[PDB]
């Protein structure tokens, strides 16, 4: 579980939206595994602006932050799942890494701010949903 909290949106994996993330819906896009929704409250979270390839993210699986490089945003692809068929994601960011099924939505952050969110994991890898490319969030 988790979420970005920017201005009056809400950022979520696609996955795991709620009943009140579809009713409020804005945008959703299956192939990134993202879905924003409008919240009543003002979030303070602030979108990184950047090509940065280092940060942290939290793994909620192990209740610690943890260092990472990650790679640019691209294609890969990711096994069948309860949620997906078998298909390429896009916008998405590897890196070596632990994490698990329940480990998807932990903020991954660099000194710019928010890059993303975990989506995917497996063997030691750990895919990040980016974010950065969404000008939308902070207008
Ligand atoms: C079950 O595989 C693992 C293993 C380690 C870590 C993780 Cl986050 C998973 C889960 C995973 O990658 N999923 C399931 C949920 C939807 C994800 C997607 N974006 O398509 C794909
Ligand atoms: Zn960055």
């Amino acid at each position: 579980s988790g979420a970005i909290y920017v201005g009056n949106y809400r950022v979520v994996n696609r996955h795991l939206a709620t009943h009140n993330d579809w009713a409020n819906l804005v945008w959703e896009d299956s192939s990134r595994d993202l879905l924003v929704s409008s919240t009543t409250a003002q979030g303070c979270d602030t979108i990184a602006r950047c090509d940065c390839q280092t940060g942290v993210y939290y793994c909620s699986s192990r209740r610690k932050h943890y260092p990472v490089s990650f790679s640019k945003p691209s294609l890969i692809f990711v096994e069948a799942s309860e949620y997906y068929p078998a298909r390429y994601q896009s916008h998405l960011m590897l890196a070596v890494g632990h994490s698990e099924p329940g480990d998807c939505g932990g903020i991954l952050r660099c000194q710019h701010g928010v890059v993303g969110i975990v989506s995917t994991g497996g063997n030691g890898l750990v895919g990040f949903a980016d974010v950065r490319d969404l000008l939308w969030l902070d207008e």
